[PDB]
């Protein structure tokens, strides 16, 4: 039960979501909502170094 989360912006402010299973996450970044990417980290254990959902791999986790 990996879970995820998605930032618009690259900012210390901007709003941060997605926490949504890593699937709910594909769904999203393979769906189209994110054209540009988004800020893409994981929610447990949270730590930091964000990346891109076009530089992450979601064929490692679930």
């Amino acid at each position: 039960d990996v879970m995820w989360e998605y930032k618009w912006e690259n900012t210390g402010d901007a709003e941060l979501y997605g926490p949504f299973t890593s699937a709910q996450m594909q769904t999203w970044v393979s769906e189209g909502y994110f054209p540009d990417g988004v800020y893409c980290r994981k929610l447990d254990p949270p730590g930091g170094q964000f990346y891109n959902s076009k530089r992450i791999d979601f064929d490692l986790y679930t």
